[PDB]
């Protein structure tokens, strides 16, 4: 019993920081076999950061402009390549702590553990969702850049989230491991924003069904919905739409619980309705959208 | 920017945990130097009794797919410690701590001696920890890091009826008045902690969160009163001095920040949230919030 938003242990992940120096700046990499992976703005110096054309100046740059440090040795860069927004810098050793790993890029609403690192060492570990506008509500100060986000499914890290910036809001953008960044965001200081945050309406779902798991019912009622007019309902309290991928993939907890997807949604649109009165759900007064269906299922079953 | 619920990294810990069956029971154990530290309800009750009936292998312990030799067994309170032929070479420098109420730490959820999350938690007043564990998470370990110290706190032993959970310190002592026995046992009243509600408004503070402010002060016997009518653990003085660098820091004395607290517990916070939370969050201690408001690392 029991329900917390938990993250995946960070040992893997805590073998692969490292400290990249590049002249003034100092952010974190991720040291996989013999590459280095780091947001490449580690070539800005800030001035030029308005504008910057990495191509040329990443050409200006030779092997030894990069100090690349694991713990307290420094590793020997032998070659750099730029890959959209990541620079991977070939090293002259292999990282033997390297796990079992794949890049993966996530779809809003999917979850993720975040290592968050200052000068290559690791401070803490918390989870996080993409947000619907691509953003991650994040913990980060300055020198977080290149902590990652992962998952660790069985004994693979999946890595899918490399930070990149904090936006004016106080919200982070980043990239996948390819360097492509999640929303339309671009490693330069022009005026960017977050667009308007939704509600991760599946995620919500998902977390009312682990609450019944857990012997909570109150939120629940006698009726059900079309799964237009719980998104014409949805939509008024600025909640993602809930796709039939979504009530699909729902479809476990609703058949372990007995409570039809479409019943659920009713209960969501009462509760946006009346609020909670007083009451919480799962230790919470408001409605958790931070836990996938699958979190819900790993953590309620195993 | 932001705040939030953060572990610490769990890498020291994951390379001490094990798996330990005996007869039907697999739970998990902490393997550091030459000994796994267990719950002793793995034999099971005259645990003395129970524990002289069984030998060395009996005990069938797993680090990955080792399977480690025990050559002794012994019980200290409620934790077994099994000796073993092999030191864990990945022990790292640690020490065994027992933590008051209100501290927090980390908890590494393990399966058959497998790490499958880590999650913060704080030691509620009424000596229960609000987890999140099956059946098969026993043995797993709550800790704090310090530096590069592991410092060890807590064992899971148990689930109460109100899915609460309770375990003991590493040297086996119970926290709270629980007994390692199938029996009527039950969770007493919980109260919040003040001192870490206190700091996570100085967290909101530092965030640019400040709807919750006022222009008054309170003196320390008159917001006791007002603590104590919420269920709100009492505020020492102790505590208002480890609120010291957070008051310094935004320029909000903490008897100004707990006349804040007050009006929030007798008005509510009227359809607003303090750092994405509808609550007063109690599970951050003040070290923590200058931790992560400051970004040190391990
Ligand atoms: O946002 C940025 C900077 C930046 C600027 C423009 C484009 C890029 Cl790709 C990056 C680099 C550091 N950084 C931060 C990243 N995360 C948290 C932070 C907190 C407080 C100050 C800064 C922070
Ligand atoms: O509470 C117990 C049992 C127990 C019984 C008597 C004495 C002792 Cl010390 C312990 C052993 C397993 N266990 C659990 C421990 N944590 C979480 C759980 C969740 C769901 C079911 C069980 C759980
Ligand atoms: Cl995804």
């Amino acid at each position: 019993s029991g329900f917390r938003k938990m993250a995946f242990p960070s040992g893997k992940v805590e073998g692969c920081m490292v400290q990249v120096t590049c002249g003034t700046t100092t952010l974190n990499g991720l040291w996989l076999d013999d590459v280095v992976y780091c947001p490449r703005h580690v070539i800005c110096t800030s001035e030029d950061m308005l504008n910057p054309n990495y191509e040329d100046l990443l050409i200006r740059k030779s092997n030894h402009n990069f100090l690349v440090q694991a713990g307290n040795v420094q590793l020997r860069v032998i070659g750099h390549s730029m890959q959209n927004c990541v620079l991977k810098l070939k090293v002259d050793t292999a990282n033997p702590k390297t796990p079992k790993y794949k890049f993966v890029r996530i779809q809003p609403g999917q979850t993720f553990s975040v290592l968050a690192c200052y000068n290559g060492s690791p401070s803490g570990v918390y989870q996080c969702a993409m947000r619907p506008n691509f953003t991650i509500k994040g913990s980060f100060l300055n020198g977080s850049c290149g902590s990652v986000g992962f998952n660790i499914d069985y004994d693979c890290v999946s890595f899918c989230y490399m930070h990149h910036m904090e936006l004016p809001t106080g919200v982070h953008a980043g990239t996948d491991l390819e360097g492509n960044f999640y929303g339309p965001f671009v490693d330069r200081q022009t005026a960017q924003a977050a667009g308007t945050d939704t509600t991760i309406t599946v995620n919500v779902l998902a977390w009312l069904y682990a609450a019944v798991i857990n012997g909570d019912r109150w939120f629940l009622n006698r009726f059900t919905t079309t799964l237009n007019d719980f998104n014409l309902v949805a939509m008024k309290y600025n909640y993602e739409p809930l796709t039939q991928d979504h009530v699909d993939i729902l479809g476990p907890l609703s058949a372990q619980t007995g409570i039809a997807v479409l019943d659920m949604c009713a209960s969501l649109k009462e509760l946006l309705q009346n609020g909670m009165n007083g009451r919480t759900i799962l230790g919470s007064a408001l409605l958790e959208d931070e836990f996938t269906p699958f979190d819900v299922v790993r953590q309620c079953s195993g």
